[PDB]
RNA sequence: ACGAGAACGCAGCACCAGCUGUCCAACCUGAAGAAGA
């Protein structure tokens, strides 16, 4: 129950600069066997 | 003062010998420790 609007992104910061990284972003690669 | 008197149907003998209550069978199936703004 919040009087808010549509959902927003959930970034983070990491060194120094504020390097915005998408939370939970993973690169998925596959191979046989 | 009896077709009667006396006379254990009794003695010894293991209901006993051999034989698996065993064979086959997944405690298994699905599920983001996760999301406001």
């Amino acid at each position: 129950r919040t009087t808010y609007s549509k959902m927003r992104s959930v970034p983070d910061n990491v060194p120094t600069g504020k390097h915005y990284l998408e939370m939970g972003k993973a690169r998925i690669k596959l191979e046989e066997l």
